[PDB]
Order: structure tokens, then C-alpha cells, then sequence
């Protein structure tokens, strides 16, 4: 409400449920894709995460096609190659990939993970930066290994605080 159209999220705990796993590739190495992009986040921030197999979830992920019911269709292999939702309720926090491309698990054509980073990226409220080490890249490019940069870490500590509980058990 204190931001027009880009509140925050005020919970300290969140959920996700994905719809379906596109059939490029199994659950398997989708969900450890999905559960390691969590735990980079969570590890830097006292923040929680659950995947709720019923009810509505914060998060909501799912694979489209061509047009599905949205104004911003995808064009071919050109154009964006996944989008979402400021984070509110109702479509709020929903976030699409396209599937029109093929996803794979490692440095190949696309990186499936790196992009769910990413889109987390917009659902916890960070936007764009010009850190060439940030993930939040707009376009999409070339990085080396998959890390957090200091700008990523303390930008949701400072929203949120740090993570003052370095427990790994
Ligand atoms: C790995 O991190 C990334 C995640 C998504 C993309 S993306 O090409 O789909 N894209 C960036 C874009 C594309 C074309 C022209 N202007 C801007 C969206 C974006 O920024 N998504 O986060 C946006 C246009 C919907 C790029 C990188
Ligand atoms: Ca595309
Ligand atoms: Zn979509
Ligand atoms: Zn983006």
C-alpha cells in the first residue's frame, strides 16, 4: 500500500507451488533447480520458504505457450524469455517462463536456473542494477559460475536485515 502498484512483502515466511514441469526436462533436476535457487536466498536472509502442494500460494509458477490469456504474448525465440507479476495478491507474484524455447541444466543454450533466480529476483521486490556481477542482468548474457554479488546480498538484507544466524545445521 506505501508503494503504488510494488508493495513488499511484509511476511517473513513464504510459499510457492509449481502448476507443471515442462516436459524438456523431468521434476528431478527442475525442483533441485527451483530448491537451490531458495536456498541461495534464504541462506543470506532469516527469510523461510515452503513448497504447498494445495491452497494458493504466494508464488505461483507455471510454463506457457504462444498466447495464454496475458497482454504480452511471446514472439518466437526473439523478445523476453520469461516475465511475471509486481508482488500483490490476486495474479500478483505469478511468474511465467517461456516455454516456446528448450531449457536445459547446464551451460548450453539457456540456463533454467538462472532464470528462476532472476524471477525470483523481481518477486522479492529487487529490481534491475548495473552490477555486472548482479543477476538481475536485463538482458540475458553470459556469466561465470552462479553467485550472489555483495550488491544482491545487501540489497534484501537491507530490506529485510541480515541474516544474524549463520547456522548450517
Ligand atoms: C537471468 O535473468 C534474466 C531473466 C529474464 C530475461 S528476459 O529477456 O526475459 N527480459 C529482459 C529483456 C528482453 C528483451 C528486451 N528488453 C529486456 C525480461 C526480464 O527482465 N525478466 O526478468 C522482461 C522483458 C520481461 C533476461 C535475463
Ligand atoms: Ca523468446
Ligand atoms: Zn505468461
Ligand atoms: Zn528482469
Amino acid at each position: 500500500v506505501l508503494t503504488e502498484g510494488n508493495p513488499r512483502w511484509e511476511q517473513t515466511h513464504l510459499t510457492y507451488r509449481i502448476e507443471n514441469y515442462t516436459p524438456d526436462l523431468p521434476r528431478a533436476d527442475v525442483d533441485h533447480a527451483i530448491e537451490k535457487a531458495f536456498q541461495l536466498w534464504s541462506n543470506v536472509t532469516p527469510l523461510t520458504f515452503t513448497k504447498v502442494s494445495e491452497g494458493q500460494a504466494d508464488i505461483m509458477i507455471s510454463f506457457v505457450r504462444g498466447d495464454h490469456r496475458d497482454n504480452s504474448p511471446f514472439d518466437g525465440p526473439g523478445g523476453n524469455l520469461a516475465h511475471a507479476f509486481q508482488p500483490g495478491p490476486g495474479i500478483g507474484g505469478d511468474a511465467h517462463f517461456d516455454e516456446d524455447e528448450r531449457w536445459t541444466n547446464n551451460f548450453r543454450e539457456y540456463n533454467l536456473h538462472r532464470v528462476a533466480a532472476h524471477e525470483l529476483g523481481h518477486s522479492l521486490g529487487l529490481s534491475h542494477s548495473t552490477d555486472i556481477g548482479a543477476l538481475m542482468y536485463p538482458s540475458y548474457t553470459f556469466s561465470g559460475d552462479v553467485q550472489l554479488a555483495q550488491d544482491d546480498i545487501d540489497g534484501i538484507q537491507a530490506i529485510y536485515g541480515r541474516s544474524q544466524n549463520p547456522v548450517q545445521p
